[PDB]
């Protein structure tokens, strides 16, 4: 006779809160303003209602039911046809724009009982007790409706509102200890970018996942990404497929694994657009679709220096085996970068998959926010069966010393290192396979000539030492 | 939920595609973010470009100081006041108000409305609970009534509570956030939108100006990676640099000349524009180190003859130190003379000046806009970037700035024979073949003479070589 | 359209965009000693002394007779302009003995007024509006903008001035004056390290344009003098100068530019104060007028030292061709040491300026503040047709390792890089001219000793590679 948990339906809610929330008792979602605490409530009903048939009240202190219905139209939600349908109640419980709370309890308890109702959402009551004066019975009051819903015997979510992000949990900083459940809903504004988290902090009497979770409001509501959650649990398979360039496919042994994270380390201007350029031709080419994921150039220029190489994307593009996606590193946010190429992969479906590049992502945001887009894209794509070819543009120049993420090296299966290499006072250029992870590579570091044709793997610098520095030195 | 365009340059971008119609927006920050232009400018486009007149209520400033002060913008609000399209309403010393502003509202048949400050109606008394209630009336009435409305509050600290009461966010159906953060002895204004219930937004800051056309927003964000790009050359006035590069720059690109100090960077930038005014091309030159005059002579000296160029009035030189202004503003210097030049070519001398005292995510989100409008605007734009190691050459311009440009030009400093020569390497070149040589060069009256490489010679990088064998 | 009024205080008008808006009131706010009643005062002296507009200023603490007192530090005789009518102080401090009582100002608002009419007064000044809530109870809002307003009827251009508890916290005390007020200045006194910083920004001026942030200033017996860099040109001559070694004006192309900043570079005791020592000398010896700016060393060891490879300064200083002007780095702010510069200057108007070492004013102060001291004193020099000749002192020993850690390199027009080269088991030097903007330069790593006579430029290290490392080789 544990405590048993009700889904929410949320993707990612219920992984986090290993079930969902504690059935016939209520669960405080806190947060600032434009956290997504009408959401969450919202979709917690809606939820509640197309997929589980339980019928759902939601008690309103200011917005208007009118207005409710209006801002859910965004996310597909038809709640006038709930309504009309006695499947959702909104209770107005808004002041005229013209003291204990007991008669809202009664309120509430003959519309449960006349709508059947097994879920309702509450939205905000912080207000009610700034709207009226109380600010002195917050607990007294809070533990009522709290403790009258429990008899009832309905699964609950009160929203509350904060001012500090990582400050109080609540308002009256007493709301938060009466309440069985507490989720924390926050948008961390770091550097000049908004960051949605979701935190579980208390679920009595059962197991949940500690520690934030980034979350996102997209056209389907709060998508929270599970990132510990998501198991290492791929398939893998010793199939293979080309890179485009021959000689590279015998440097790797036959070729890329199907199931694979492939990462081009290099300089600027090493040819790592090209590599990837081939590897998408190749897909298409196999009869297999792709998308690039560009966050350095547009398409123009993608097409045009790629017409220099002699690969026509717009002829894949009207056969309808790539789609170019163009966006700048900082047009969203990395969780919402990761939610449109999630989006746009099931959509498309392919079988390929290109990030051009991952340095540019990286670009501002924390080490530790972007390891988690890495792990995140890195996972998806070998769940979802997908070949991913990666881009990293080094800082340093001349040669190769390190990686600037060390979780990017040990996330990837195979590593072609490019460098540069000063041979006779001009700048030449080397391929090396680093590594491949369950094959044979070849060993070594190869010069190699960027021409119309494309890239052209000669010969290893076999008589140069030092060649890792970028300045060799002959040796008689 | 319908959206309102505003006309504000660059919100209806951010707010994906304006404010939310028949709803109230609260518009919060300190002294001197821009509150009261923003709800000015909302309502004047309103009705210079929609045809839809406005109600002012004002609660402080005088009807006639609103008129004084919007002069500088260019708006003639008493004409639209006198053509009875705009209405002040003096609430200077709710239900009442909300009484006078409906009437308002029905005389002149307005859909938008401005009401700035509230913070000050409730400057009495009215604590929290009492602000609560009163806002939710004022925004509930409005909302009755079916007008679009801008309302102002006020901050006392530029990352703390959205507003005063801790009360006002939570009313609000939408809030917008304006800040103006003294970062060391500079500040940066800059627009956020928090929440738009029921409509998506652009989330984050984004940094704007006020101009003498108002608040004008540059998104970095809403910033397409949708420029063109063609196969069209461009010289360098160096033919065995535009031969290196393999024909040319491209008209298409953004050239970074990197290097140590006296390394050249400056006369393959003379060279650039010397061309462009060679061919009737228009050309302008954003210095950030030297002034016009030393350009000039150090010019001549090359055999370069700016000021021909400029009688002619295909040369524009602007200079200005880094630290007069914000990279904000740089950026509108830079955006609004290209506007008025419609220059064909484009400089900037240097890169490394403007970095200085400054973020590097600023910074970047400084390339990032001039490189990308020089792009949209099919402006070529040879930049300048100046090492701080004068011999190592370790890396260029080490802010991820080369992922960003076209070509890459590396000028260093050889050690040969206890003499420091110079050297020349197109180091990138995206969608031509170029050069791999690291040539010497040599300076003179004439200019740059690029010769040929250090074959015979190892670690040249390391600006200190060794003749083999 | 707003129009603005002079307020005659150095840079401000540069800052605020052409001044103070007329008929409007202005928040000149800050923490305790920032000098906000300077600035009042200084605003309606300047206005009487310059533009024949006569002032009212209102006290609610200190007495007239202490205000004219404090003036007097700036050489302002206030009592002749009281005496003549043009100013007039309206004591409004409180009762030595009395009590005390909801608040109006109504009443000081009639006696300001008739002042005004009286004394024809264009210019006002309050200080402090917070202590006269502060002697009571705070209604600040009401009656701040009551008269703000009647002011503005009126039609005078006002300060208020304003008390602050911290430097970069609330604008004012009660959060409520800054909102009010259509015009916000704010006076700050920072305290970094254990040095004090004083800055001015205008947050707001409503209707009009200003210059946004801090910007330094000092407070002297002129008074509030504010320094915006941002203000700032230089012409340009292709006339030559010498450095007072033949050998390195040949490197130079024939010697160093008038208008130029020369910039010498290296390792401690490399031998950057000969070559200063030798331009110096070499004014002098032209019959021009010179100034050393030193920082690191006394005028009686500079002397020793320059005796010691043949130079008297003494003769020079005696002729009234030199000025040496020792002082150490933490004597005073770069803000104060660049007015101390300036100064100098404009007494001895020379033809040539050093200053030995940049390096030491750059010791414990913040890398933005050295920039903007650089970018001034360098400016001012160019500005005024001055050579320059700047010192730097690299903390790497040996070779040029790596450059100088201070962004100059773009500043300076002329850089000499000195440095020690190991050869044979023995410390040798070296001269280069690095870079030189405008000419042919020499492009040599030149060995060079010092001697009794001075420096003596020698032949290149031909036979060496690594030369720059400091650690060659024999080739
Ligand atoms: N269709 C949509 N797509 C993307 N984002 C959306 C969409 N609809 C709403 N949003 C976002 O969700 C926000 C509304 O979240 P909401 O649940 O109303 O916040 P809240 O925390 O309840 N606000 P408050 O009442 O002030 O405390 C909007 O401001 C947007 O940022
Ligand atoms: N048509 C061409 N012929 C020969 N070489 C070419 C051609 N186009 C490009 N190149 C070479 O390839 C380089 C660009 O390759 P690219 O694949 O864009 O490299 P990258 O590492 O992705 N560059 P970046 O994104 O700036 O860091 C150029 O600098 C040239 O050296
Ligand atoms: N008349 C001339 N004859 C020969 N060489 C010259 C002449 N004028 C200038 N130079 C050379 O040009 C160099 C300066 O070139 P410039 O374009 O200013 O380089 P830069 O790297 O842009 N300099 P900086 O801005 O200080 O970092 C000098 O160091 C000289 O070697
Ligand atoms: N013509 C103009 N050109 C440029 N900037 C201007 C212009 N007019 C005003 N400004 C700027 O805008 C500021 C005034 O903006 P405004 O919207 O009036 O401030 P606010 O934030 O509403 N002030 P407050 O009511 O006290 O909270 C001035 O201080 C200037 O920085
Ligand atoms: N009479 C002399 N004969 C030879 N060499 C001398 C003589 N006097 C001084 N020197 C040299 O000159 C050096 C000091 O030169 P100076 O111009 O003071 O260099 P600096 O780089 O300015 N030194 P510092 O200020 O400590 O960083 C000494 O270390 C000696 O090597
Ligand atoms: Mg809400
Ligand atoms: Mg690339
Ligand atoms: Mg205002
Ligand atoms: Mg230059
Ligand atoms: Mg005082
Ligand atoms: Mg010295």
């Amino acid at each position: 006779t544990a405590v048993q948990k009700l889904p929410t339906g949320i993707e990612g809610f219920d992984d986090i809160s290993h079930g969902g929330l504690p059935i016939g008792r209520s669960t405080l979602v806190s947060g600032t303003s434009g956290t997504g605490k009408t959401v969450f409530s919202m979709q917690f009903l809606y939820n509640g209602i197309t997929h589980f048939d339980e019928p759902g009240v939601f008690v309103t202190f200011e917005e208007s039911p009118q207005d409710i219905i209006k801002n859910a139209a965004s996310f597909g939600w038809d709640l006038q046809k709930l309504v009309d349908e006695g499947k959702l109640f909104i209770l107005d419980a808004s002041p005229d724009p013209e003291f204990d709370l007991s008669a809202l309890i009664e309120r509430i308890n003959y519309a449960i009982r006349k709508y059947k109702a097994k879920r309702v959402a509450i939205d905000s009551v912080t207000a009610v007790f700034q709207q009226y004066d109380a600010a002195s019975v917050v607990r007294r009051e809070i533990f009522r409706l709290v403790a009258r819903l429990k008899q009832i015997g309905v699964t609950t979510v009160m929203t509350t509102e904060r001012i500090e992000e990582y400050g109080p949990i609540a308002r009256y900083g007493v709301e938060e200890f009466v309440s069985d459940n507490v989720v924390i809903l926050r948008n961390v504004l770091e550097g000049e970018r908004r960051r949605r988290t979701v935190e579980i902090l208390k679920l009595r009497g059962t197991t949940h996942m500690k520690g934030e979770y980034p979350f996102t409001i997209t056209n389907h509501g709060i998508s929270i990404f599970p990132l510990g959650a998501m198991r290492l649990t791929q398939r893998s398979s010793n199939v293979r497929v080309s890179s485009g360039v021959p000689r590279l496919d015998e440097m790797c042994g036959g070729g890329f694994f199907k199931d694979s994270i492939i990462l081009a380390t290099g300089a600027t201007g090493t040819g790592k657009t090209l590599l990837v350029s081939k590897f998408l031709e190749n897909a298409c080419r196999n009869k297999e679709r792709a998308i690039l994921f560009a966050y350095e150039e547009s398409r123009a220029q993608l097409l045009r220096n790629a017409t220099s190489w002699g690969i026509d994307f717009e002829e894949m593009e009207r056969d309808g085996l790539l789609k170019i996606i163009c966006a700048y590193p900082e047009s969203t946010g990395l969780e919402d970068h990761l939610q449109i190429i999630k989006s746009e992969i099931s959509e498309f479906k392919p079988s390929r998959i290109a990030i051009d590049s991952l340095s540019a992502l990286a670009r501002g945001v924390s080490n530790n926010a972007f390891r988690q887009f890495v792990i995140g894209v890195t996972g998806y794509a070998k769940q979802e069966e997908i070949t991913g070819f990666f881009t990293n543009t080094s800082d340093q120049f001349m040669g190769s010393h390190s990686i600037t993420d060390s979780h990017i090296s040990t996330i990837t299966d195979t590593i072609i290192l490019l460098q540069y290499v000063e041979i006779r006072g001009e700048m030449s250029r080397a391929i090396n396979v680093f590594k491949m992870r369950g094959s044979w590579h070849d060993k070594g570091i190869r010069e190699f000539v960027i021409s119309d044709k494309g890239p052209e793997i000669k010969d290893s610098f076999r008589n140069f030492e030092r060649i890792i520095s970028g300045s060799p030195t002959r040796i008689t």
